């Protein structure tokens, strides 16, 4: 098959007045979040990786509603991860292989990937994604309020350089080895401008001149050991100072942080929350793996239900975001 | 100014009849090595960095007499490598910026880097290099014997994907830590089949099945600890075999295995070359950082002297090799 | 931002039942261009399309004259986008396919091709004029006849596309009233050509053609009208001593009609009577064709042409049962 | 594997001298054309160019009669790499039927722009809408075909073209087709063409206000004054340019090589009796006359017949002496 150029995809789902208008302000929100300007919890939270639309769509209108009750404590922000990244062997996501058979079928992949972005942000859902590739973003970044670069890649110099060249807010993980330094130079190299090479929408190779992103920040995802705490925050904060970036950071309550069990989730955001109710001035962020019924399966069986790493549930999501919120509503009112 | 497509590049400067049967020979040969099959030494060496033709040319010269020389014993390649990796400190390389002016002019950058890759293949001087992206490589690869993924991008999908495109060996690095599991994942991955998206001669975006790279292997290149001793060595084979994979590896002798003192190399050579003696059947290569001048300057004033790392100068590399030609001659006649 | 080809074949594939009508279709012309078939190859509808809606509707009312002569006849769709005008005037539904003056390319080669991919579906062979290298790829698979305007038979350029496509081209004589260019053009058109051209994915690039060998001629008067027998027998002589087919198209519309729609029926009498007779060189002819006759500046009425003047559907039904009664006849001989 | 225009660009750069020439050329063209200069555009050379070295060699020995005559002719050198039919210079290279075209549109760019840092500006004919692009830039005057000035997409590509061009009458004899081009390409156009980097696109061309008509034969020869006079009225009559070339090859000299210098003598007489609407002629001369069907003979054509190089210097000396006493008056 030819691979279709991003304009092809564009020409079909235009980004609308209004999903234009809501990614616009929400990474202008979001930088706000990572300067220190407001004081309100940013929330990447949502599936481990989307594997049904339907699913997805249900999971963003129940969300929605909790995004709007809870806006003047949290940002709330939908994960639209089209995959998880491979250690090895899975499945390797929605874009990838978006029947589940091991077809690939990256135009239709791609296409539906899109659809997805534009109807959540229609919905009134800011989206948010990691960016694994240095092809695909430019299929729907312009959907995108919030990006990721993962542990696997943050060391990257072409995943820097891409980020230096996006218009959101992103960031980066410590590393699979519990490495923040990393994530720290990550963000100097995607403030600064870069000559990277890259792909127009129109699908030829170019020069582009990157503008730098000053929106960048850390994310602590644990390593060897969890790396949540305050200790941890503190620590964190500090060698972010001495690399005079921003040191608001955000932190993944899932992944090494809960060491790979969906139920520590909860615990470790009570972590957090007990950090913002006695200072936590640090941090600007979380992260939560999310969906309508708790763990995973193999086999995309039964609705809602992850398969890729396990999420937390419906009703837990509920108590969670609760919980954040209100631990939230106190350290803005100091 | 525009990006020209490799189909430029290979109009001007064609695989000569010579070139590509050195480099389809050399190929099969380090296949051999990979897989146990010869017992020769593969011995990538030289800069750190190339910076000038010329100096390049002049090293290929004299080490293209220590090639025949040692031919029995060794398997010598030039290390042709365009850069080091720098946290946001300093010059990006020959292809990035060719001029050493801080300009960016990489039409020109990858004209020169493919000439003398043409030249070194047709003088009869094997080349190796890194391969940092997923674009530039289509300028050259024709043009290399084998290849390196960096450290830095051990762990990421999309360079494993890169690699398993590629028709020449591949060596992965342990991790920045001592994490020799990332390198063994990486053989895995870059070993199967790929639907991945790159970029054709042409310079357009397309899908491709990659067939998969059968000679991939680990890089010993120390962490926190050197671990280039037959303890180190010993251990990192057992993994390899418990995953199935070839138990054949390669040892840095520069960086942080020489704890980042170019006059250190030589002791790792003399701990390598003593494993030869004894046993060492696992060694199936090594890594070394040399020039026709030792030391390092910070700008390009001096010949053939480097400006990233720091190197050995030519009389040393003499020694070196004539250590590890003798020490193997033993090995290959028990 | 021009979007190439591929994604406007993504989005409307061709199905299985357009894939075996084109195929079908350009074979049973092929026995007619080289003599294999006495059935009568009929081209007709509007001058151009300028409303699919229309285009459908007259699709649907042709395609029951198609099956009711299809042992006489084999009637093809009209499925032109434009006339070439020398002066200031719509520029066709490809380039301007909101009819007010604006340029929307993307848009006029979607509807283009969806028109004719519903065309073909309902069962209604598509013909066409290929009027440039760039935009037959975004639609060629969905048509059965095509043709070279007379402004471009003599361009090289436009021959060596002749030669590339997969179906049957007609070639029109001069304005002179010129035929050596037409059969010139068949020449090379018939044979292989390493020209430059552009890609399904949108890239310029080299493409050897296999070579047209189903091309032929068009009779499209001077000049002076030359659709009797004497013109006929004319060119049929020039054309076997060119050594091409020596059967030929003849356009009952335009200068052969003296630039006057009420005239086509009398062209075609004459044809019938030709084919009554003997006729043997005859293998097609050309009608323009609408809802409605005639002509109007603005498109106002519903199925009447805004380019030249179209017979309506009236007289196209009598036009048509003349040609079927007549080559009857011829057939059974 | 086609390359891109890019490619060659960025081997063969413009020189500065190039683009001043170029861009001079074009504008001393364009003076003739609107009547601010009354000298005669001369197009002259080989029917097509097969050889480069013969080429410099006819070009150097043309550039020192473009010096001796330039305040009464405006020479440029007839670059034409084929004849609409060995199917060229830049399809066939090698004159052997290989279809190089990466080669020829290589060496047809290097050829050019060492004619123009010589000091000799260049003339061909674009037959095609890809190939123009790899050399435009080097040319300061194009035709299209009698074959194509019909062609809507020819007169677009005009549209868009930087360098004045003059039409031909069809094979007809038929005039109204060149002067409807006229008007097509002077307008601005919506067009497809494929870019710099070999991408097919979008181009609005902006219109080209210098282009006029080629008399080139019939039907009946066409370069006497009374078709001159015809000519001129239906140019006035349709609102364009009266001033216009005459060809005196080809149809005009009823293929015969040795009667282009009668054609010139007719040009020359109207020229001293009157001749305000002629503003060049073009000419098919090599470095030795006549033809051949295999390149055996250096500077001598291989598809029509020319006038060899000591005609030329009698039919430009005649044109010379000519044009002066219309300048004069
Ligand atoms: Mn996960
Ligand atoms: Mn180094
Ligand atoms: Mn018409
Ligand atoms: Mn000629």
């Amino acid at each position: 098959k030819e691979l279709l150029p991003p304009i092809a995809h564009l020409y079909e789902l235009p980004i609308s007045k209004e999903a234009s208008g809501l990614v616009h302000r929400t990474r202008q929100e979001i930088s706000d979040l990572v300067h220190g300007r407001d004081k309100r919890l940013l929330v990447i939270i949502g599936p481990c990786s989307i594997h049904d639309p339907k699913a997805a769509l249900e999971y963003a209108e129940r969300l929605l509603k909790l995004r709007k009750q809870y806006e003047n404590e949290l940002l709330i922000v939908m994960r639209v991860y089209f995959e998880k990244p491979r250690t090895t062997v899975g499945w390797k996501g929605l874009i990838n292989d978006p029947h589940l058979d091991g077809t690939f079928d990256i135009n239709f992949g791609l296409r539906q990937a899109r659809s997805l972005l534009l109807s959540l942000n229609n919905m009134g859902m800011p989206a948010s994604t990691e960016f694994l590739d240095m092809i695909t973003p430019q299929y729907y970044a312009d959907l995108i309020s919030w990006g990721a670069i993962g542990a696997r890649t943050t060391e990257s110099q072409v995943h820097r350089e891409l980020a230096s060249g996006l218009s959101c807010p992103v960031g980066f993980k410590n590393g699979t080895d519990g490495n923040l330094k990393i994530a720290i130079d990550a963000i100097g190299a995607a403030s600064h401008s870069h000559h990277a090479l890259s792909v127009t929408k129109a699908g030829h190779s170019a020069i582009v001149h990157t503008g730098g992103n000053p929106d960048c920040h850390v994310i602590l995802r644990g390593g060897k050991e969890p790396n949540y705490d305050a200790e941890h925050v503190s620590e964190a904060a500090e060698q972010l100072r001495a690399a005079g970036v921003t040191d608001k950071l955000m932190i993944d309550c899932s992944h090494a942080n809960s060491r790979k069990d969906y139920t520590r989730q909860m615990e470790v955001a009570q972590d957090i929350a007990a950090q913002l109710e006695q200072d936590g001035g640090n941090i600007m962020g979380v992260m939560v793996e999310s969906h309508l019924v708790e763990g995973r399966q193999d086999k995309p069986e039964v609705y809602g239900k992850s398969i890729t790493d396990a999420c937390i549930g419906w009703g837990a999501t509920e108590e969670l975001l609760a919980l954040l919120a209100g631990a939230n509503k106190k350290r803005m009112a100091r």
